[PDB]
């Protein structure tokens, strides 16, 4: 049993905690420590009453000022912004889950390793050559001495299994993407001062565009496509779920039905539990809480000229990404060294 | 001076009326008739107080039950759903502006021609071989005996000048698009019964995807690209403005700076007043009421492998589209036959 | 066992069907007929995939063009706007549930009685002296020969138990209310033509005010307060749940804690299952799907001058109102005559 | 001419700057200093492109890293969170406009007085006995040696003229209010950790209630009603404008038409430019940018039992409040001591 911790009890942290509360019996992981910038009275309320996933129902949530009782299970909790003053060796922490969006560097994330933690899994595309791993693509090829691992962004975590399937079946020369992304917490609500100008504007009002390198992270997790994948993101006023457009330029020519057939059988042989395949005419809010990290929308797949394919993929960047974080954490627990 | 009329005083009709009130002096067009399914007391209020373009300021709006006084200028108004019982020859109507979204067929739109109107300009991609014309691409090549002309959709009206510039400068083999579209009036507000299932769901809550053939309408207005352009649309909860992604596969290789240079000089030589070029980091709501039919977003243009280009274009599908409708109407007034 | 039917398979109809699917075993009601203006293929999809209550999970939903199989249970379905051409006696219908928002008159609703139905329960404040009944206030005092009964509006259905408790405990001279109401389907999405001007404007953008007489319906269901209760409504861009403010002028003086005590014990003795009492600092979306028809918000109750009380009550106007409709339907099944 | 400064270039600061740019010629005020936590390159962009008031049009906005050129007029700009290290005497500052929402205490706001400023006008209901003044009620009765003055909240600034008119004409025993308030910048966008739990939840999703003492601030600015006015606030997902409900218990009995007559003539004699009177059926977004600090909605005013009145007032808490701030600043410039 592996004692794990959570740095930053935000959206990813609350979803990680809720996922572990829903996957408790099959777990080699026991969550024993969290730390947020809030007191332990508030974040227990925010855990129980999520305005996106409704009221939690299965287990009882309560807290006092030093611990949080989730379903009778106790969990410790502290508050500090310095990662160096944190009781890790005092709590016996193998794996800490970096989820603050602050410690993306190696030198930032390694502060927990210095302060007495054994491995760190950071839920962000980290700066510098941090080894990145996506469940369903290359979650096998990590060396267990790599204590500082990184899951990529949610967009990369959705997009990379589709790109893996299409690269194996057809071969990819180039590829664009344009993810229509739900608004995240970084954007200011009203027009307030912010480091980047396109995130400074109002979130509920605007399609704000942004440039991301998270398309290039597929070139990290798939090495032979690096420098060939690039794309932008569009933040629109939907709170939870998002869709990603993906334009690839394959070289083995095909039609629109065949790529759907390929991804449909890949959903049932190899990418089971990663890619779901849906031939329904659903819309965005029917994917709040879906377990797969990419639902391929079947009716919109199209091919022009044989060698130019477009797919779109629904994905929940708050629930499915947390599911892949927890699956990667359990998969590194199963190969603990 | 050409006496013109408006069928359906909806969003496109109110914006058309507001544009003509802002372009009155240079106009060979006099708006003399409208008809909506509402009484003349209500739609004058809806003209004056638009919850998107604010309160109209320049001229005074009032009405009684038979006429509407806009700035002292009188305009007639009636209410009927049958187009065959309408006083057109009684009012002397050369051009009627079909904007109900109902009469898209030739046989539907020709009911006004039968009922005593001389030309009809329909603001929709019509079913059947109706001659379509976009201002800035092929607004010259209409024969003036074509009395039933069609402007295309707003997405096509934005996309086609960019595709014209890139086809002339580079040559296009294939091309995808994915427009992130503002929600239109056809979608039901709450989850209500509707003919298409993906428009049946809630508009303020959801990214609803839809399949459109309005990308193929570029293949109508540019003949040598027909059957090579296809794309989908994403309706997100923004009320007014929208952005269109466009992935083309050019064959003459280039870089990302050069296509920006080409479109920048095309903004200043030929597409002036059609395509604006913006090297600012703006967001969506800074294009409410822009006069150009496509603002090319400069910072997001990218080229992979030399022969694969992506542009994005902001466009207002309620104001700029009305501007192109009024420009096409004046341009057919200038070549009246 | 009472064979019941649903006129209009909208929000109230889908919620009624979902409630009966969740309360099947304790039911003397069997739903055997529905009719909407849509085909039976579409509304089964709209039943299964609600963008407000998520995907239905307990039972399987499928359909063909003549019947709908909900969890193996078959239900008939037809489509007609004329209520006089409907197979009621051909289907053996005791109680039809009017939920179209069209047939509010006695002469409108009695068309089903003429066409071969035995009782009609209309889910609207009907025009004319239709006997109105609220579960938890006067659901006992109906005569079973009254075949045309009316449940009131959702605002009245929330407000009247609180007014009953405060009138019994303190006595009420006068009383105002101002319900901050979620947007309903009647409002046009964009600024479109509509019979009332304040509902003609955009729903996602605006606090639209409206005048309602649903406060006066408390004076129907409580007779000694008629002509003493009046209030307005505010429609704000939230899709599901709503809150009602209520200012009463009591005459027996008291403090803010005592009215909370009175309503707390009334929640546990008489209004159990009607009024829930919450001393949490919750917000709106934590009441999506709550079973009570009024959650009294405890922290906001205030009394000025001893004789002037203000309460606020969360209530779900799409789920709890359907629950009260189904409870009234079962309660009229238990006293069938 | 009075050299003035702005602490905190947020919503109130940007609106104050935009108002002074629109009221330049009649001004004894010259804006010479601002300070925000952002660099001078960003906030000039945020001044020019407001996603609520559109693009500014009259004057040109540019900046470099030390000054901001607004229409040729230069203004200095700095960045510091400590108010004690600020160049006030180096810049010659008579009046600084506290708008950070941080320095609400006397000891906090007096740091600018210590650091070399002569008067401070704070745009918040300050803690402690800070002299508060509302334009249109008691903007005359300030002593010019009171260097630390406070404008109240926007809700109080709207509500107090109506309460002044109704107290003079009828006399008020008690009074409630319930303002349906637009969401402000303090609320977290997604469910994030926050000091108060009801502001911790999502802003675009929820009617979040909050308790405010800004109703009691009317008892400060009108002394004989203190301890008689109290109310709550409802934050709904509208970005800009808000409406306030107001229930008073008058003692001189009257009807609903007479209070409308009283406020209509008070709009034309004394409260001109403060209270506008509208007998239109407008909605919320037709008050974006209105100059009056309260638009009385005429059709909703109601009186029950003669001695119980309810009014509702539209008001823009981002533009009209800035107008009253600038009017108070000019009115203290006209009586400089
Ligand atoms: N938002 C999404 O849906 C999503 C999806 C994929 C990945 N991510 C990544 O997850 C990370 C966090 O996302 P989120 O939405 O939970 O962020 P958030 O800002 O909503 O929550 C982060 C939490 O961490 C706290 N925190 C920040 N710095 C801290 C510090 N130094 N010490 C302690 N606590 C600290 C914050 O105050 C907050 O409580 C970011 O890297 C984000 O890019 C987000
Ligand atoms: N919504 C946009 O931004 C946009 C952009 C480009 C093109 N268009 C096209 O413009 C058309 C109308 O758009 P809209 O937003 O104004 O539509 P709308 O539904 O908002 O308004 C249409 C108006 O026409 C009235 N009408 C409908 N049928 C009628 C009939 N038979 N007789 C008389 N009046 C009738 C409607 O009641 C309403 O008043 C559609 O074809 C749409 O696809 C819309
Ligand atoms: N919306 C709410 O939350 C709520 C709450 C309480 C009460 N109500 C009342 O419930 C009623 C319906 O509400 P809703 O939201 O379901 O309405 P809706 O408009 O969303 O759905 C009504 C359904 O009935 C159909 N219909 C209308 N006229 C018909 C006819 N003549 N024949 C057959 N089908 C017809 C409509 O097309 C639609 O399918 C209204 O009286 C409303 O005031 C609504
Ligand atoms: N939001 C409204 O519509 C409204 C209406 C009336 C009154 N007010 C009051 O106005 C004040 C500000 O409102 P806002 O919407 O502009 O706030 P905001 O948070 O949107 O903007 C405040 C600005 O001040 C900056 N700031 C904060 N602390 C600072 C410090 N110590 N030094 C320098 N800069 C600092 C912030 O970073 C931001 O740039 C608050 O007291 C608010 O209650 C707001």
């Amino acid at each position: 049993m592996v004692r794990v911790a959570i740095n930053g009890f935000g959206r990813i942290g609350r979803n990680f905690m809720r996922c572990w509360l829903q996957r408790k019996a099959n777990s080699k992981l026991e969550i024993v420590g969290i730390n947020d910038t809030s007191d332990p009275r508030t974040n227990a309320h925010l855990l129980k009453y999520d305005s996106m996933l409704g009221i939690f129902q299965d287990a009882e949530i309560t807290a006092d000022d030093d611990c949080i009782y989730a379903g009778g299970h106790a969990v410790k909790c502290v508050s500090d912004r310095n990662p160096e003053n944190l009781p890790w060796s005092a709590w016996g922490i193998d794996l800490v889950i970096e989820a603050t969006g602050v410690f993306t560097s190696r030198e930032g994330a390694s502060k927990h390793l210095s302060a007495g933690a054994k491995k760190v899994l950071i839920t962000a595309p980290g700066k510098g050559n941090i080894p990145t791993y996506v469940v369903g693509v290359n979650h096998h090829t990590y060396d267990p001495s790599e204590d500082i691992v990184s899951n990529a962004s949610c967009t990369t975590n959705c997009l990379a299994p589709i790109v893996k399937v299409l690269h194996e079946a057809f071969g990819i020369q180039q590829g664009m993407m344009t993810t229509t992304h739900s608004y995240t917490g970084d954007q200011r609500l009203l027009d307030a001062s912010h480091r980047d100008l396109r995130r400074a504007r109002a979130a509920a009002m605007n399609i704000v565009p942004t440039s991301t390198g998270a398309a290039k992270a597929v070139g990290l997790v798939i090495p032979e496509l690096q420098g060939k994948l690039n794309g932008i993101a569009l933040r629109v006023p939907t709170p939870n779920v998002s869709v990603v457009d993906f334009v690839a330029q394959v070289e083995k020519p095909t039609i629109a039905e065949q790529v759907n057939q390929v991804i449909k059988e890949a959903s049932e042989t190899t990418m089971k539990g990663i890619i779901h395949y849906s031939e329904l005419e659903l819309v965005s809010s029917d994917y709040r809480g879906h377990n797969a990290s990419s639902i391929l929308d079947a009716s919109l797949t199209m091919v022009l000229g044989g060698n130019l394919v477009k797919v779109v993929a629904w994905y929940d960047n708050e629930w499915g990404y947390s599911q892949r974080v927890l699956d990667l954490a359990e998969h590194m627990a199963a190969h603990w060294a």
